[PDB]
């Protein structure tokens, strides 16, 4: 789960940004479902859902946790 | 209209979530389109809009409803 | 020109616009909401964070501490 | 799986058509994903695969079967 | 309708092609289902439906028309 | 390009199938549309074009090319 996520960010992971509960992914051109999709299996307990558009993940962070340390999170794992 | 809704979430409505604003909604694979769809044309007053992936809606709150209001509403319709 | 393109766009294709906390939530026709979302993008506007598109609705995310209702109002007025 | 089927053709077939191997079927707006699905795990033997759009699923028939032949048999089954 | 589909396909209409009662159009990404709905609401004879990808859009000809004949005809209409 | 193609598609492709000139391409779900870009920018001769739905790809077959052929030729990449 973790480890499949963990490589797939180190291949994918553009960019990331947050605003207030939520982390904001960037990947290349056809990869954000592929990448939302293997966070969703991750199921962390930080994270409430994904929602992937074609290069752009939004990931909702579980309280008390905020986009910024879960988009921290996902940063030190590319 | 609200009707539909109400017999759609019975239906296809696995589990709910929330953060923030934010209500997160799980469905069977293949279902999260046409449900969004349902609660989009019912349009409650507490809801601003939905984003559907395909088992996941992000539904948006209208202040001051919180996601975890909405997650309640939602579940207890069925 | 991205941002002169998104003020095309949002001119033929926005329906409606409104907000919740860091959220500007807009409304366009089905099957015009990926399009006028990637103009958004492309804009780069300094206050956006970025956009997720279903069928005829858009996210967009708002930079703290501007808020959604924020960049609800500026989309509105560029109709 | 036959069964959720025939109910959701019920339903959600709005319309029909065909050009060589390729059945075509309207559903409402946002129902095409959701119908679509259903087809797919019924598994039909007659059927390849499925392509859905909002409200538009493409049927890959199998061969010799025709897209005409596909259209007929989802229509008789509302 | 007809005219809000020659307008589309003259700004997002960057190659075509074809195969069988297939015409395959490619846009920039981002803009396919945009003209395809554009597309499909302008409903000519000829056209039995469409389905998106993201910069990428199948029309199936409708007999005896081919793909390439309506690959053709939206190639000229740029 | 085809490297990375072929790379893929051992990873992600679970069963091939086809029609007339389609080529039908199961992946598992969240994974076609980054499989089928993936065919994209290989840009094979034999290959007009694709499209992706959730865990579905149709490829394009370039006359005479049948999509069995392209079918095949996919399954034995794996």
């Amino acid at each position: 789960g973790t480890d499949r996520m963990a490589r797939l960010l180190g291949e994918l992971l553009v960019s990331t940004d947050d605003s207030g509960n939520l982390a904001v992914l960037r990947t290349p051109p056809g990869a954000a479902h592929y990448l939302a999709s293997a966070i969703d299996r991750a199921a962390l307990p930080q994270v409430v859902g994904t929602i992937a558009g074609d290069d752009t993940i939004l990931v909702v962070a579980r309280e008390p946790t905020t986009g910024a340390q879960l988009a921290g999170m996902f940063e030190n794992l590319r």
